[PDB]
């Protein structure tokens, strides 16, 4: 069986399990079940499944080098599929809630869930809650008797909590820290003193890298009973590094990729986000350029937005990007080498994750 | 040590643990830590702590009849306090998110969290997420080596998921089920065919009873290693029964308790909620009364709201309430008796929970 067709099949099986349980154990009626089926499909399907498929790809790597009965091979692959859906549903939770938090309009060429006419914010906040609850229902059902259940739940928790803390770093990134105060409406920064590489790195490390790269890699090791084939400090280091690069690319596309190709209208400039572009621009600007940036950033006025894009264009940010990219290629190849000492197979899976990131 | 002073002390200890970890493990800065300290205090403190204190009271019951070293007595009580805070933080999560979902203005005489000037919806949805993540952090830290960790996590999950499903039942209670559809804006019901006792019971069972009554009772049994002192089908039956009564009282106060005493302006009529009052009124109304109710319910116009209150007044709903109350007194005393067969101590704790509910 090809990997993607297995993965997709297990989605149908998990969906049926979750909705059947709603009827047998939680007293749901058929119409509300249909509403939740449609919510699940709309929010969990239609991406490339990079995160969930990484679990499967890691587990396939280890199957090629480890002796097992066929039925054990099938159970491992079924577990890797379930685990990969846990991650896809976790991402679904964060996309639904973030879209509401940020007042987003589109995602992937389609309206954000909360904007569907028979959804609304009142339902969509709760639908998002349900998405994440379903990850837990999956784990407790499919992994009830598994030796890795404890470790898997404990890892999942920490990643989820890191991700929520990262959303906090993200949404407060344009405020002055010393002015955070629940009692006082928050002004945009005027000095941009906090738009630094180290601060930017903390936002991206927490908001994206834990659930996009660390979790799929480590879940693949857990369902394979292979955590001893790695030095977990290296896996964490490589995960954060690759995931930082992934976000830098996303930051650049938000500004420069046309909307029909991007699948939405990017608003990072208007939203005054601490993007890689803003931070890099500030790291090389002269006094007059910094003043012009300050007079135009974080404003909805499209002429002021065009002024910011113009500043980024004139500033030759493509060169700082190629230099960044060069250095990440360097450090990732180094980390992969360190991974080969305990597991060529795992190092190869990390290689594949890097290639899919670097070339998308 | 008195129970409440222990409980309160453990809040300070848990808070310090959670914020210290944010600094040592999640790279937080002092200002964001202060923001989260204030969020925790504002959202978790100021109620009566009925749910968390019930864990402690159940555990105290068993301590009186079970032999233990003093250090074991202290560990059980510390565990019951932590467990009771897990429940209080879980309720905090649902209050923050529900207030946003329902566009609530006040809670307990104070603005809803999302309405604080330096919060806003964009932060408050995520703050609510964090609240529930903190319940998990507590359990994995304080109960890491405990024999009941698995059972406690598995119970907590199911209760949380029941609660989210109950919010779904609640927010869709004024729609016709056969018309639920993410693609189509949802009209209010015109026939009110779904305002029935059984439908009402399903909303309340899921939305409130699992986290308010089942969870504190069962968590008390788990931290005491006492689940064998009960027949879990009875505990579930009594929990749902008491919790249904609790919500019927809440439904009546939303309509009839003055706002300064209620701590908010009740809007169940304007929001077309399936309340006990609406369902009971419809169960006894003549044709003309049903037509007048239909012409006035679910409308913000205060004259139409006063028409609905007038219908409920003339309909002598206080008599149906006294009759309901009588029957619940009857069934609860019966269930307590059945609980005495395996545990007088546990039956007594259930007695106390009932008294606090019945007389508030
Ligand atoms: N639906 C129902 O009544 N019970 O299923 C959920 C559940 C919650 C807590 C403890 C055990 C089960
Ligand atoms: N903050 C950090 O870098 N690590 O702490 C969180 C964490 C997440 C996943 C696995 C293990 C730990
Ligand atoms: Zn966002
Ligand atoms: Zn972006
Ligand atoms: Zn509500
Ligand atoms: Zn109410």
């Amino acid at each position: 069986m090809a990997s993607m067709e297995r993965f997709l099949s297990v989605y149908d099986e998990v969906q049926a399990f979750l909705l059947d349980q709603l009827q047998s154990k939680y007293e749901i009626d058929p119409n509300r079940a249909r509403y939740l089926r449609i919510m699940m499909d709309t929010t969990c399907l239609g991406g490339k499944y990079f995160r969930g498929m990484t679990v499967v790809n890691v587990a396939e790597g280890f199957l090629a080098v480890t002796q097992h009965d066929e039925a054990t091979k099938e159970r491992i692959l079924h577990d890797a599929c379930v685990g990969g859906w846990m991650i896809e549903f976790l991402q679904a939770h964060y996309l639904v809630e973030d879209d509401i938090m940020d007042g987003s309009v589109m995602r992937r060429g389609k309206p954000c869930w909360y904007r569907f006419p028979g959804v609304t914010t009142q339902c969509a906040i709760n639908d998002g809650i349900i998405l994440k609850s379903w990850t837990q229902i999956m784990a407790w059902h499919y992994f009830a008797d598994r030796p890795f259940l404890k470790d898997l739940l404990c890892l999942f928790q920490k990643v989820d909590y890191a991700t929520a803390v990262g959303q906090m770093y993200d949404v407060t990134s344009m405020c002055d820290s010393n002015k955070l105060d629940p009692e006082v409406a928050q002004p945009m920064t005027t000095d941009f003193a906090e738009f630094t590489p180290a601060i930017y790195k903390r936002i991206v490390k927490y908001k994206t890298t834990f659930y996009t790269y660390l979790l799929p890699l480590v879940m693949g090791l857990l369902v394979s009973e292979a955590a001893a084939s790695v030095e977990m400090n290296l896996v964490e280091r490589v995960a954060h590094l690759i995931g930082e690069y992934f976000q830098v690319q996303d930051d650049v596309m938000d500004c420069f990729t046309p909307p029909e190709q991007l699948g939405k209208v990017g608003t990072d400039i208007e939203d005054a986000k601490c993007s890689w572009l803003a931070v890099t621009f500030l790291g090389k600007a002269n006094a007059a350029q910094v003043a012009e940036f300050k007079a135009n950033y974080g404003e909805k006025d499209p002429a002021k937005v065009a002024v910011v894009k113009r500043l980024y264009s004139k500033a030759n940010l493509q060169a700082d990007f190629a230099a960044y990219e060069a250095e990440v290629v360097r450090e990732v190849e180094s980390l992969i080498e360190q991974l080969k000492v305990k597991s060529p197979t795992f190092a190869e899976s990390v290689a594949v994750v890097w290639e899919k990131t670097h070339k998308r």
